[PDB]
């Protein structure tokens, strides 16, 4: 039911000058490719990657740019969406698929989301774990919406360059166990970070390991993440009004292309009603919603995750 | 339309602790591995690679083993088809591919004829471009076979260790400009190469450029060898009694796959009427031949091998 990365094929593709894509690939049929959100890897769809390509697809996981062995440029605007989503269709294009379905989680999920808006000729079909598509307002920048919105504190915190990176490096195992564990387990707010000084100022040590992880699956990130630490990572949040100007560049225009939104229970940053209106910009919209699932859905919830894909990719 | 090394996906699946295959991927649909001869690479299909793609497969070009990016273990037993071929499974195993449809021009061919006799399970459909299925004599020894046939004298120059690799690593732009030309613009000849001393031992020091083929292309192959050199591909050679106590053994069973034999009518050593007899032991053989082509017949004649091809993988 999970991937030993030894017995995975390794794909590479170089999509501009010093920018190679790393993905593991599994299966024959359609075209299905999955987008890991922060701070993962494309170890994160261990479980849905045999699931999925036992079901008859041809799995492409992603390491996104700034993780794992793909290409970990400094440069903060490397990491913008516009950048992001460009590369992914070139990643297509040097792969000779016009199509792929797009599956996304976290940040991967806002990335499906922008492929499907801006690149729909290229998206046969999309879908989100935890992360809405939410039309963007040219009224109130970002930086207002994080006022409005208390919950997203955490993001300020990782504004800075250097600063979260120093603390997320600093023991990586102490940082992938006190993350990665599910609702009930956790030992991290993310109400105030900033005047707290970190993610970790309080929370324990030596955390615990969680019930949804093995030491060894902890100990694959750590390795992952000492190639190049959490720089290239956070960058996916530094683009704030980058991403603002180009989403605005939409104007109105709907998603028109098959559509899946999951819903996670107990994620409490990327709560389930965040989501309550898309489709009135989405026709085609359909759910799933997962009980009990905190924010790492497919470590959480593999089981639900894998039946809900599976029947939403079989059915269109 | 042909292939820019560093615009293609690259993919590598390590089949054994000692030995990763390195592999070519472009297109969607049924897949096709395409198996290069001796002294090739993945780029000796450069022309059928766009092609197949064009046409809605999903093409998968390898570095044979003892190539290219792929590995190339010392040892000459690494290279004899029992193990070639129970590798080339495993590669199947790990891209999770139930099935594959094989090409295999020259030394490919050869495998791919042994895939289909051993493994039919795995393979689709099976085609070789100049190398004929001959069922295995149980009465005569390869080397017996030699003596009787001396356009193949060649083959006891290749067998000693070290002496081979000598001449053909001396000079690789020598060596491979002076194989790779159309068989009106031959400077060499395998009639008796042995007791000449060499392969290249009165063939011009600085041989012109072939129709068939730029100095850039030339340079790819020249870049490629300089990694691991000849021994690889020479050991290919060296296992002729293991090849034939292995084909042996598969003596009374038939290949009831879809089958494709193409002949070029000016190979001189794999001559077409090698292949007279298949339908005898293959009924439903379907054949393709190709007029004023050489050996090179991916490189020769790439219009007529592209139609023969997808006009084959379309209707059987
Ligand atoms: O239009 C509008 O109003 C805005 C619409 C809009 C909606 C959503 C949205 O989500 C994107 C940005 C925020 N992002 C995260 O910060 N993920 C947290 C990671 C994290 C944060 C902090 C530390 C480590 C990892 C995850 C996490 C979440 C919960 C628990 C654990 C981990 C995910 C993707 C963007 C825009
Ligand atoms: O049962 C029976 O009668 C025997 C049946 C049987 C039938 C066929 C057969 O072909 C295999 C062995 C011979 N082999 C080569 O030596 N290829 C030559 C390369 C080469 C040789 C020498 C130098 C460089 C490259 C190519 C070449 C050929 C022609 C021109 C240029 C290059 C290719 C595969 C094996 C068994």
């Amino acid at each position: 039911t999970s991937c030993n990365p030894s017995d995975m094929s390794h794909g590479y593709v170089t999509v501009k000058p010093r920018v190679r894509l790393h993905f593991v690939e599994l299966g024959s049929g359609p075209a299905v490719c999955l987008c890991h959100g922060f701070p993962e890897s494309w170890y994160s769809w261990r479980y849905q990657i045999p699931a999925l390509a036992q079901a008859g697809y041809r799995v492409l996981a992603m390491d996104m740019k700034g993780y794992g062995e793909s290409s970990a440029p400094p440069e903060i605007e490397e990491y913008c969406m516009e950048v992001l989503c460009k590369e992914m269709v070139t990643f297509l294009d040097k792969l000779g698929l016009s199509q792929a379905v797009f599956i996304g989680h976290d940040w991967g999920g806002m990335l499906v989301w922008y492929m499907a808006l801006f690149y729909p000729e290229r998206v046969r079909a999309v879908a989100s774990l935890n992360t809405p598509f939410i039309p963007a307002n040219p009224n109130m920048s970002p930086l207002e919406s994080i006022k409005a919105n208390p919950v997203f504190d955490y993001q300020l915190y990782f504004q800075e360059p250097g600063v979260a990176e120093a603390e997320l490096e600093q023991n990586l195992s102490r940082t992938f166990k006190s993350l990665f564990r599910a609702s009930d387990e956790s030992v991290l707010s993310m109400h105030k970070v900033c005047e707290a000084g970190g993610l970790f100022v309080n929370s324990p040590e030596e955390p615990s390991l969680s019930r949804m992880v093995t030491e060894e699956e902890i100990q694959f990130y750590v390795q992952q993440f000492k190639k190049s630490g959490f720089r290239g990572p956070l960058n996916w949040y530094r683009n704030m009004e980058r991403n603002w100007k180009w989403a605005c560049k939409s104007l109105g225009r709907k998603i028109l292309i098959p559509a899946l939104m999951v819903t996670a229970e107990k994620d409490f940053v990327l709560v389930p009603q965040m989501s309550q209106h898309m489709e009135d910009w989405i026709p085609h919209l359909k759910r799933g919603h997962i009980e009990d699932c905190g924010h790492w859905t497919q470590m959480d919830k593999p089981t639900e995750v894998n039946q809900i894909l599976i029947k939403w990719l079989d059915s269109d």
